[PDB]
């Protein structure tokens, strides 16, 4: 509040420690001691906002091609303890137009809450208006690409049907609100202790209309070559259901444990071309080795160039759900 006495006692009643706040006839004694002590009727700690001054570097590690992601922990104090932190910043080199569209991923993980994406923590800038630097939650274990690897015989094909599962709740809440992702693989899904898993960046977001259920590109040199809607090149138009083939080529490669060269890029043996004439005739890639049958012909279904075709996540978790049990 505005008033010096009133805010003692709003500070004493609403304290973190549930066994210091005082008792009610306390309250009531100060209560009418304000009364009669005034006659007289009549900066801000938001904690979303951290400055560069206090931001001190550890190590690096991580990067894309929109941006820079690295480790920091943030210590006003002392420098004995703090927090440690991702700060998900531009850089120099051809920042040129990079604001606007880092002010408009801002923008959208403030407008998100669900279990299975990783957290908003702040924002940062400074003085001359650029520089915005987003702060967001560390992961030790970085994510799957980095992990399994890591893990490989360790891990059990039951931490593998939950790790399928648990991403296809994310991408329906993104797709509850008509956002499409544009880009879902291994890099940007990421992975903290044991069977959890929270996606990545969301940099790439547009949002649909409802009177058109497709999106407008201008220039397609950005998308990677083999995570491509058929339709993104023969209408350029981005649908929701074209991630579907996008988290089956996830889930492959998640049954693959990463391998070295069986990513569809370096399976695959003039891209474009190549890739338009075999889509329109069927050379769709065969399943993993080593791999069980009830899973890939499932995932079989989804990979079927005709969006129609494509079946929903609620769906797909459906039948998974039904597979585990
Ligand atoms: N919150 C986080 N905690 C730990 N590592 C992260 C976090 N966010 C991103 N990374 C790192 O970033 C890498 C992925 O790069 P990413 O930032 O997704 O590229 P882009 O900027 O193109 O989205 C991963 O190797 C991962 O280790």
């Amino acid at each position: 509040p505005s008033c010096k006495e009133l805010a003692d006692l709003m500070t004493r009643c609403m304290n973190y420690d549930p066994n210091q706040r005082p008792f009610f006839r306390a309250i009531m004694r100060d209560i009418n001691k304000l009364e009669e002590q005034n006659p007289d009727i009549v900066t801000e700690v938001d904690p979303t906002h951290f400055e560069k001054r206090f931001l001190k570097r550890i190590r690096d590690l991580g990067e894309g091609h929109f941006g820079k992601v690295e480790l920091c922990r943030y210590d006003p104090e002392g420098d004995n303890t703090g927090e440690q932190v991702a700060v998900k910043s531009l850089k120099p080199e051809s920042g040129g137009n990079h604001i606007a569209d880092l002010k408009k991923e801002i923008e959208i993980l403030r407008n998100l809450y669900h279990e299975n994406i990783v957290k908003y923590k702040g924002i940062c800038m400074e003085d001359g208006g650029n520089g915005i630097k987003l702060i967001m939650e560390f992961l030790p274990s970085g994510s799957l690409k980095e992990y399994l690897p890591k893990n490989k015989n360790k891990i059990n094909l039951k931490q593998q049907l939950k790790y399928a599962i648990q991403i296809c709740k994310g991408m329906d809440y993104l797709g509850s609100r008509q956002y499409v992702h544009r880009d879902l693989a291994a890099r940007n899904v990421l992975v903290e202790s044991e069977h959890q898993v929270k996606i990545g960046d969301f940099g790439l977001t547009k949002a649909i209309e409802t009177d058109k259920e497709y999106y407008t590109v201008k220039d397609d040199r950005d998308s990677p070559v083999f995570w491509y809607a058929p339709e993104c090149l023969i209408q350029c138009k981005f649908y929701i259901a074209s991630d579907v083939w996008s988290f089956g080529v996830t889930l492959h490669e998640l049954l693959t444990y990463c391998d070295s060269d069986f990513s569809p890029m370096a399976l695959f043996l003039m891209t474009v071309t190549r890739l338009v004439n075999t889509l329109k005739e069927g050379k769709r890639l065969p399943c993993p080795p080593n791999c069980p049958d009830e899973v890939y012909q499932l995932m079989r279904k989804c990979w079927e160039f005709q969006p129609s075709n494509r079946t929903t996540f609620q769906n797909l978790i459906e039948g998974f759900e039904a597979l585990l049990k």
